[PDB]
This record gives structure tokens, C-alpha cells and sequence, in this order.
């Protein structure tokens, strides 16, 4: 137990507040950095066991090699607590830790660092090098559209994809869609992996937007970034992501552009009157002209009327006004384009002056409305469940429920609004599993049992 | 436009005003304050009246209610009306720079215009707005913001957070002669200042609650209008510019300051603020978690603070500091060190000393307008002492209960003074102390009546038991 080392605090702090990002603890160890000095690098590692920081220091100052493990906040709250140019000598003294500067002396406790989790080594199927901005370029595209919490797990997470010549990000939370791609201006081979939400927070936050490139490694279940001095490692997430190229309207015909920045603060100003539940606003669309409409229970109304370069067809399509929001703040150009089918039919929007991102949003209708879903789902059922479902289906229609049987499976395509804003991966297979005790399907008993079930 | 009665509703509803943007902004953000709570319905609302020239908004929250004027330059109808505040504002703010917002009335919805957006919010009777009942000043007084800004920020930090002695969470407002007096205090730590505002006032004694407080830092703008109060025994009323606060003061016994200050410290300390303060920050890195207690050594012209865990990590600084006297150590909470350093934003503090189980007062060393008590922190449990001693009324019967038990308490670290039909709680324990005592020794009390015999081993497995 002799590791030692003295570091200027300026060296220390930008390396020290970076490994404390994988940092409620979830296990004592987890909460610790692991310092090793060998050879003239001090290497100062965080981990969650999801993923790890390494952060890499020269040392000019006398040195002895050596490793442990010392309480990662604690340690760098009094490096930034001592003054600027300090000295910060470090020094193991059996199962304690100390750091001096100055008069202020500090006695840490530490764990071995044998103890310290290591990530079991893996082999990169790709490699490639690409500039920083193109990075955050991708991410910063795409992440708002990650699901928070899905109980599919795969949705939390972003895909990293790669395709030709270009990097590929791609975020969906089952109501929308981001998906954004760059070249990087090699010829890779076709990869798809799922990095989960932590990850790319922690990528995102390793990336000073320097014009030092990013080293990028993806195996089958591992990814890493290489920046700088520093070195991130993150485990990722298997499942079936699903398919953007299937989310994207198959042709849009009709299409109008607008100033981003107007338009923005227009559906900003008009969200403020739209039901707090649903968000739900109307455009109605002319030659040249945009008019947003919000109305909430208490009738209130807001109404917005722009300016918009628009030849088509006249047309009158609701949206998730939170959802545009988004998809406009992400953007941030001059002008937006938005590609339209007609309502009852996704809608994307993208830059006008640029394809490499695009966004998809399901278009709000307006006995009951079935609601379009942003991706069929897909169930398997047995054959007790394809028959009370075959028996409710006319019952379900009625509330807005559509869907197809297959052979062994049910394609839910439609639901009314209540049902859409929330996880139908959960709710259609208790509605299928209470439906099979039915033997006398009405849509009035049903709707009740959803509305106090499904909510 | 025929009808007589509809006629009448047409009249009711003639409220007509166009402004800029910019001269609505700050007046619905200040009327705002007081205000996401669903109290009651009205609440949300801000009223809004034009008369004369000028446009009033006002918004309550039956606590305190804050009025803005603005000056109508455009022209405008006479008329009253309620509208949703926060909604109304989002929309004045969403609209652009520049922007000039036309507001009138249409049966029972109000019309926002600009540009070419529209809107249309639900209203209200403005006869439905709560009035704060009218009352007669006793005092009053101008004084500059600047003056005000000081008072406040000087103390604040040390006012109660939901005590369940409503005076404390507020903040003590005090005429003296010519100064102006705040005192705040939560019961542990204590902070007064007092200024000079110029002119002779009657003696008076309020207490304004925390919300009062921080709406009343809010109305101050660093600008050079002077700020005129009016104080009467139960509300408070503070002018400026074009904002008039009102607010109901809090009733209840508010600790004597006096009292609290050390009352003859014989030994004194100065140091550099700011070097003294991040000793103690990074001193407290490794102090308990609970407890945040450091030790101090001080000796001729040195400072030594340590910090020990119950992980036994351990923190230690040594700094210069001006001091003459026989050595001694001490020990402080040190969160409320910080903060009372972090408030006196100064060069230099001077810390009065006498010795532990003595309260500590620190001031600026450069000035004596504030100051700041601590009590020490002794590390037979050692009784802490307490920064307010403890006066509760007590029966016969816990009288008796108390006195049998004395002994044993004694061990425990709490320590009581009785008089008559009362008994006066001065030291307790750490981990008691650290509580809130008005609820805390009261139960105890109320235990201690109902026993035989009083072994301090059994009492402190109880307290451990029920009081934490």
C-alpha cells in the first residue's frame, strides 16, 4: 500500500469531475474511484458495472506506482474545495488515503483494489475515427425521442448504427421518432447496436465539441469512445429495436415550409390553452398559410395564423403539440419542412435545408377516434385469445381499437387517444387477458373496464 | 343591444386596455409571486382593473396580495375582471419583443390580441377577488432599498423552515429609536442586523412570515426609488415605484435577541473570511453527516479545525489567525458557520468567545451592524446547551416526576433549572438538540409523569426509542 503521487489541482479537476459521471449509491464500492499509478500515468476509473470512465493524468512529479480505491465525491469535493494553483500531494497509509495541500491534511478510507470490477474484455467488430461535433451532432438529433422507463428495455436506449459511409442514431418511445445520420467518410461494415440511456448521456458529457477526434470501437455487446485522455466503455442493450425505415411515411405528396423559429413560438403560445392531458392542437393547412388552433376543457382558445410557403391541398390534421415542440427545439434551423400524407397518417418533419435528420409524428384525429399507432404492435395469441378477441372485435371497433389476425398473432393498429398516450406493450395484453374471461362482449362494459383498468 | 339588463352586462363589461410587452412583464411577474397551487380556484387569478389611466393587477394569495400599477398611455375603457395568471403571462411572455397586447372583455371570457394571435381566457368576477380587509398604519416609514436588501439578506438564511412554531419560519421586523431591526432564528443558530434609516420611529415589533420575506426581496430593483413602509399590529405594507405589498404578520412570542447574545465574551478571534471559509467547507467534507460537528483548536495566532466521521476519515487545516489568549477548543455545527460566513461576505470575522457551553457570536470584523450565535458543540453524556433555554409550563404531577428524576436525567445530558410551576430546559443532549425541543421534551415530560422509578439507562432506551 505505497501508491503516491503529488498533481498541480488544475490537472486533476476537469479528469476527476468526469470519472464522477457513471456516479442514491447503489453499492459502497460503486461509489469509489480506482487510482492507479503506473509507469508516469495516473488512471482514475468510475463504474456503474453498466459502464466505466477511465481518465488518464501524466505525472511529472515524483511518483510511486500503486493502486486503490477512495470515495469519488468525497475526493473531489476537496480537490475543488482547496484553492486555485494549489499543490495536491496524495499518499496510501494502510487502509487509509492522504491527501495534503498546503496545511490541509485529509485521511481517506479506501477499498482494495482488487476488489474493483473490471469489464471482461471483448473484441471490436468495428472501428472508426470521426470528428466530436459529428457525434454530438447525432446524439443531440435523437435523444429527446428515447423512452423513459419503457418495460422494454431496448427503447430506453439509442441505436448507433452503421450503414455505408454514414453513422446512424435513431430514438423512438413508441409515440415518436428521431432518427439522424452523418457520413464519416470510410466505407464500414453494417452494424446496429442499442447503447443504453446512461451511456449516451455520459458520451455526450466526454465530448468538450474539440476538433481532437473521437476514436469509436462497438463489439457485439460492448462500445468505446476514445477522446483525449479519456477512454468510455459502456455495455449494450439487446432486444429488437425497431425499424425506422418502416415509421417513415412511405410517401408524403403534400409538404410546406416554414420559419423554425416562428412556427415554434407559434404552437409554444397556442400549447399554453391545450388540454394539459392529451396537448392536442390543430393546424389547418392553406395556400401559403398555417392556422394553429388549442382549445382545452374550460374552452379557452388559442389561435395562431402564419405566414408558410404551401400549394397543396387544403388540410386539417391534430398533433401532440409537445411532440412538434420537441422535434422544432432539436432542429434548430432556419426553416423546417413538414411531409404530410393526410391525417390518420404519420407525419415527418425535418431541416429544410438538410436530410440528415428526420422526425416522425403520429397525427392526432379529431363512435370513438381510433388513433394511428406510430408501430403496429405485434402479439401472439393462443387460441382461446384470437377467439374472445374474433368475438369483441365489432365491440372493440367502437371504442377505436383496430386491429388484424393473423394465424397465431394480433396486429394492433389503432386505439383511441387515452390508449395511444400510454405503453400498449402493457395495456393491449391485460386487455386481451380480460377479454378471454368474456364470453358476451359489449362496448359499453368494456370501455368502463378500460377506463378504470387501462389509465 | 337591445335588452336593458343586456345592456347593463355590456357596461359591466367594457374593460379595454392596449399595452406594450415590455411595460406588462415585470408588473405579472411581480403580481405572480404570491402564487402551482390549487387552493381555491380564484387564487390562480390575478385581478385586473382599469380606472382612471391606469391598470392595476393584483394577485393574492390571502396571506399577502401584491398590486401593480402601469400607466395607460393607449386608449382604454374602464371595467374589472379575473383571468388566469399563469396563462396570461406565458402568453404576454410567448409573445414576441415588441409585441402590443389589446385586451378587452366578451361575455365571460377575456380577448387577448396580438398580431395575429388571438386568445381566449375564462374569467372570474372581479366582485369575487378577495379584498384584504382595509386597517390603519401605526408606523411609518421611507427607507432605501438598499437598506432594506441588507437587512433581509443578512438574516434570512438563519428563519425557520416549517417549525411548527409559525413565528419562527418568519422573519422579525423591529423599530428601535432610529434603526430598523431584523432577527431570524430556527431555534439552534440566531442572526440580527440593524440599521440607521434616519429618523426617529415609535417602538414597534412585528413578524413578517417567510413568504412576506422573499416577495418583499423580489419588489427591490437596485433602482434609486426609496421604499415606504407602513406597519400596523397585524399587517405590513411596503411601496415601491409602482408595486404596493401587503401582508399579514405572524402573532406568537419571538425570541429576545438580547437575551440570545453572549453576554460578555472574553476572548476574540479575527481572521480572513474567505480563507476561513473554505477551511471549514472542506473541513466539513468529513465531518458526520448527521451531526457536522468540527473541532476547533485555537492557540496564539493559529487556527487549527478538524473533522472526524464515523468512518473515522478525518480532515484537518491550519490557518493564521489574530489571536492573543489562553488556549482552548471548541466545537461547532459547522453548516451553520458556513452559512453565517457565507451571509457576511466580508474581509475579515471576528469570532467572541467565552468557552463551550457558552454561546459564540460572530460578526464582520470591520463592522457590528450584523451578528451571528452559534452554540458550541461539546465533544455522563455532555449537555449541550441550548441557544434558547426551554420555558414549559408543567403540572404538579410532572413537577414531581421531574424532580424525582433530575438525577437520572442529569446523566443523559439534559440539565433544567424549576421554578414555581414552570421548568426551563437548558442542555440536552447532541442528538437532541439538534431536534426541535418544543415538541420533543414536552412528550418526554409527559412520560417521565406516568413512572415509579427513574433509572437513566431505561429513559435513554425510551427517548431513543420514541424521540427519534
Amino acid at each position: 500500500h505505497m501508491m503516491k503521487f503529488t498533481v498541480e489541482r488544475e490537472h486533476l479537476l476537469k479528469p476527476l469531475q468526469q470519472v464522477s459521471g457513471p456516479l442514491r449509491p447503489t453499492l459502497p464500492i460503486l461509489g469509489n474511484l480506482l487510482l492507479q499509478v503506473a509507469d508516469g500515468t495516473l488512471s482514475l476509473t468510475g463504474t456503474d458495472l453498466e459502464m466505466e470512465m477511465v481518465a488518464r493524468v501524466a505525472l511529472v512529479q515524483p511518483h510511486e506506482p500503486g493502486a486503490t480505491t477512495v470515495p469519488a465525491r468525497k475526493f473531489f469535493d476537496i480537490c475543488r474545495g482547496l484553492p486555485e494553483g494549489a499543490e495536491i500531494a496524495v499518499q496510501l497509509e494502510g487502509e487509509r488515503m492522504l491527501v495534503r495541500s498546503g496545511r490541509s491534511r485529509f485521511s481517506l478510507s479506501t477499498l482494495p483494489a482488487a476488489d474493483f470490477p473490471n469489464l471482461d474484455d471483448w473484441q471490436s467488430e468495428v472501428e472508426f475515427t470521426l470528428p466530436q461535433a459529428t457525434m454530438k451532432r447525432l446524439i443531440e438529433a435523437t435523444q429527446f425521442s428515447m423512452a423513459h422507463q419503457d418495460v422494454r428495455y431496448y427503447l430506453n436506449g439509442m441505436l448507433f448504427e452503421t450503414e455505408g459511409e454514414e453513422l446512424r442514431t435513431v430514438a423512438t418511445d413508441g409515440h415518436r421518432l428521431a432518427v439522424c445520420s452523418m457520413p464519416i467518410g470510410q466505407s464500414l461494415p453494417s452494424h446496429s447496436v442499442i447503447v443504453p440511456r446512461k451511456g449516451v448521456i455520459e458520451l455526450m458529457r466526454m465530448l468538450d465539441g474539440g476538433d481532437n477526434p473521437l476514436r469509436v470501437q462497438i463489439g457485439s455487446n460492448n462500445i468505446r469512445a476514445h477522446v483525449g485522455d479519456f477512454i468510455f466503455t459502456s455495455k449494450l442493450v439487446d432486444g429488437r429495436f425497431p425499424d425506422y425505415r418502416r415509421v417513415l411515411p412511405k410517401n408524403p405528396d403534400k409538404h410546406l415550409e416554414a420559419g423554425c423559429d416562428l412556427l415554434k413560438q407559434a404552437f409554444a403560445r397556442a400549447a399554453i390553452l391545450s388540454n394539459e392531458k392529451f396537448r392536442g392542437v390543430r393546424l389547418y393547412v392553406s395556400e401559403n398559410q398555417l392556422k394553429i388552433t388549442a382549445n382545452n376543457p374550460e374552452q379557452e382558445e388559442a389561435e395562431e395564423i402564419l405566414d408558410v410557403t404551401y400549394s397543396g391541398a387544403e388540410m386539417e390534421i391534430g398533433f401532440n403539440v409537445s411532440y412538434v415542440l420537441d422535434v422544432l427545439n432539436a432542429l434548430k434551423c432556419e426553416n423546417v419542412r413538414m411531409m404530410l400524407t393526410d391525417s390518420v397518417s404519420s407525419v415527418q418533419i425535418e431541416d429544410a435545408a438538410s436530410q440528415s435528420a428526420a422526425y416522425v409524428v403520429m397525427p392526432m384525429r379529431l363512435p370513438v377516434c381510433a388513433q394511428p399507432l406510430l408501430i403496429p404492435l405485434r402479439l401472439k395469441v393462443s387460441a382461446e385469445e384470437k377467439s374472445a378477441l374474433e368475438k369483441a372485435q365489432s365491440a372493440l371497433a367502437e371504442l377505436g381499437i383496430d386491429f388484424q389476425s393473423d394465424a397465431q398473432h394480433v396486429t394492433i393498429r389503432a386505439v383511441p387517444l387515452p390508449l395511444r398516450q400510454q405503453n400498449l406493450q402493457i395495456l393491449i395484453p391485460e386487455l386481451i387477458g380480460y377479454l378471454a374471461k368474456q364470453s358476451v362482449f359489449e362496448p359499453g362494459n368494456i370501455a368502463q373496464w378500460i377506463a378504470r383498468n387501462l389509465m
